[PDB]
């Protein structure tokens, strides 16, 4: 439930009600640009930023209340042609203008009722974003894919570090792939919690694939007047690129010494998979004709992440089924049931990639790799009777089974299945509790406040007792073993 | 089975064996550029086409048995680094040189093989903003149809081609237009329809694998290469990859029937499938500058990912439309008065649900019809046959076939979706379809005129087929009307 902004007597925007920050209405934008809003229909211009006075080369109280039909005579026509009424507010209109002072670059999309305008200055690798495609295209995998896009981001821009995030179906962050200056501390495995993108920002991300702070310590630029005449209410600023950065936001990346941010959203059907994160340690104005650049990137990588991504897990799959009829291979000719699961060749404990594995046969239990103690096995298998059904997953049995919470640093994680029905004759996978190094490791990023380092520690602490998620085709692939194992007691 | 080339004694292509034309290696270029093959890791000049000695100004035994290295001396490092060996051949560089004009060098890999294509170019740009404002237009679009718009009338604007179409292909492989942007004064192809024998299944996979091939003079000689063969192994060079390959003999017939000039067309590919084509049409001779097909590439790709967008939302509406048209008639079946009556009544609408021409309501030892349906007699031979069937659901687009005694009744009935509400065919719903017939969409040898009636042909007693959102629907309406007993 979004609270007021600050300019209509709004609260304090605080570290624990950040997530309630009415970020698509700041009043205000980023002083490398200028911006108005006018009417939909007769183009007469309602608001404008204090500066545009300078940008656009005219008085302030001369450009508002004129029309656009006047402004721009080409353009106005062109503009209300591009974007019929009632269309959606992700379409955007851009064209350069010749004005003195000199070159700028119009940027135009409708909000409803109300159109908004945005102006920037304007005006080099003539092959660099086609080569980019056939290479994006080219690459074997989901990490090459991710290399491939960071490298060349990087290459294009010049940013002093670029990442990829991709989000986990829990929300949570992840540096996937790294691009960065020699002499920068590294990001490569860094995650971060939910929290440090709020809800808000993730479903604005999802709409418009573009956001930059292009001075982490500029003064905003406010809206004059900062309510819409149409209405007496707040201007949505959610679609502009020069709509002022949340204050919460600008301060984190002052916190790591970040000058200038920009990132591409990567979009893979609805749903916001990831992002294309720029970081500069000096304020850096990306050109609007380069942004485009990027903006293209963003798309060809959000189809190209699903292709390789979907093709990847196909190939997954495919190493499951070879290595599942391996392990039936031998189970048919079994001398011992015990003596042919725990052989190193069949590696039971790499089908689903397992810290562990208890074998349970004939009325008692062998183990295999880092297991716990002989009588928490006992308690354990004890619990596995207590279940329903053939299968039993999850992520930290600490939490589905409370008794088993000191149990977690040999198995956190667990993956069980019953050979015949009833928990006498089963196979129990086990994994270690999640844990990662600091992503820097002898650097530092920031130091207890606000800032990555803390993002770090808190995503660990929101992890604990947590393993290593189990893959869907691992535990599809657990459920038809299952049923391979119950034909092999056909000798039984 | 691929025949032989016809420069290694390889038969004539006919129209009745076109399928095996190895259209791949040609063994030459078009006229407007030109190509060498050099050795993956030597860089040493092994094939070249005869008009390359004009092109990139320097002799004909001059060139070859020449390095890259010496050619190319800032690029052969760069494009090498490019092109890592046993990359794959979709893989492509591409580089701007400055020589005695500008060039706009285009490399790819094939293997052992490294084959460089030469186009005039220029020292500029990928826009102006044509295509930002494109590319916001067609995520804004609303469904499939005002995508397709956008798409080619957005083509049209960048290139001034004559026509542009967008093909889609069909379940059973043949295609459609399914938009057109075209010049005022010519006929119109929106509506027309194409076997699939008028784009081979070589082709097809070609096409799946590089996105985008022309046709700049529709009469222009071929030039050939020199040697035609590969040094390396003495095997045909593949040009599949090659913008600048010959186009095939027998559909550059096919387009100079049609009147056109050029041709173009930029592959629509949704998970590694040949979903369709933007296919462009000139009625002059017309070569379109390197730079500017990028920017249809670009297009294609964002039209790519965009299709699967809006296609899989509209098909998201429409069983949502079903799920309120169902819900509607099990209103009023849970009140009903007489099944008949109640099923029959027009404002239910049990036609429009499945979209039917007919429709036979079998309830309580007796039927009747609502709509276009076949006569009397034929309609008790059509519930004899229902009886003879196994399970709940019956599925066609063409009982003709499925059932030979009912061929004649095509007009009436060629396409059936049917549900029993009663285990056993007793009671039950019976949708039918008319056999699927279309307007002509504007001679008698090669052309898009004998193209249509021969599509047709084959459509021969077919009706439009049941979406499987209908099929689905229809399988939970019959779990909903046993309720109703
Ligand atoms: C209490 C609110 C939180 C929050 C506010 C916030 N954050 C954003 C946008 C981003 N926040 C990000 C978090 C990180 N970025 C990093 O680089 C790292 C570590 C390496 C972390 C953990 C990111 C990545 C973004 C995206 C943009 C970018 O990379 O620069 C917003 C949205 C602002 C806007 O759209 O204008 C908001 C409101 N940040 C927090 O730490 C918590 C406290
Ligand atoms: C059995 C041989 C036939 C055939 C050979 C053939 N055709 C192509 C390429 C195309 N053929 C197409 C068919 C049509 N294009 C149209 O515009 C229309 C009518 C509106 C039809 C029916 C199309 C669309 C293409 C794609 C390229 C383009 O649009 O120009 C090839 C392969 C070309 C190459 O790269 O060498 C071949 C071998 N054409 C026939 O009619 C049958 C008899």
């Amino acid at each position: 439930p979004f609270f007021p902004p600050l300019y209509l007597g709004g609260p304090e925007i605080t570290t624990e009600n950040c997530e309630r920050e009415p970020i698509h209405i700041p009043g205000s934008i980023q002083p490398h640009g200028a911006l108005l809003t006018a009417d939909g229909h007769s183009g007469e211009v309602l608001q404008m930023s204090l500066n545009a006075a300078t940008f656009l080369g005219q008085e302030p109280t001369v450009l508002r209340g004129q029309t656009l039909a006047a402004l721009l005579p080409e353009q106005w026509p062109a503009l209300q042609a591009a974007l019929p009424p009632g269309c959606p507010d992700a379409l955007q209109y851009r064209a350069t203008l010749d004005w003195p002072a000199g070159h700028l670059s119009l940027t135009v999309h409708r909000v409803g009722e109300l159109l908004i305008l945005e102006f920037e200055p304007t005006e080099t690798g003539p092959h660099a974003l086609r080569n980019a495609m056939f290479a994006l295209e080219s690459a074997p995998n989901l990490r090459a894919l991710a290399e491939v896009a960071t490298q060349t981001v990087r290459e294009l821009t010049g940013f002093d570090r670029v990442m990829l995030y991709k989000f986990a179906p829990d929300a949570t962050g992840e540096v996937i792939a790294e691009a960065r200056r020699e002499g920068l501390h590294a990001f490569l495995g860094h995650r971060f919690p939910a929290s440090d993108i709020p809800a808000q920002a993730r479903a604005l991300y999802t709409r418009h694939l573009l956001r930059l702070t292009a001075d982490t310590r500029a003064a905003a630029v406010p809206l004059d007047p900062v309510l819409n005449p149409q209405t007496n209410a707040p201007t949505p600023l959610g679609g502009a690129v020069l709509r002022a950065t949340s204050p919460m936001h600008m301060q984190f990346l002052r916190n790591m010494g970040v000058g200038s941010s920009l990132s591409v959203s990567v979009v893979v059907g609805g749903q916001l998979w990831g992002l294309i994160a720029c970081h500069h340690q000096t304020p850096y104005v990306l050109p609007p004709d380069l942004r485009t650049t990027l903006e293209y990137l963003g798309r060809l990588l959000s189809l190209q992440v699903q292709v390789k991504e979907a093709a990847d897990v196909a190939a997954f799959r495919q190493s499951l089924r070879e290595h599942h009829a391996r392990v039936a291979l031998a189970a048919a000719h079994s001398l011992s049931p015990h003596d042919t699961l725990s052989d190193p060749a069949l590696d039971l404990l790499g089908l689903m990639r397992a810290g562990g594995l208890i074998l349970r046969f004939e009325g008692r239990w062998q183990t295999l790799g880092e297991v716990p103690p002989a009588p928490a096995v006992d308690a354990l298998l004890a619990w596995l009777e207590t279940q329903p059904g053939a299968l039993v997953q999850t992520d930290a049995l600490g939490q589905l089974w409370p008794a088993g919470a000191d149990l977690a640093p040999s198995a956190a994680g667990l993956l069980a299945i019953s050979v015949g029905e009833g928990w006498s004759e089963c196979l129990v996978w086990l994994r270690p509790e999640l844990r990662l190094e600091v992503a820097w490791g002898g650097a530092t990023p920031d130091k207890d406040d606000l800032g990555p380092r803390h993002s770090f520690d808190t995503y660990l602490e929101e992890k604990r007792g947590y393993a290593e998620p189990w893959h869907p085709g691992e535990i599809e692939e657990a459920q038809d073993l299952r049923d391979t194992l119950t034909g092999a007691l056909e000798h039984h």
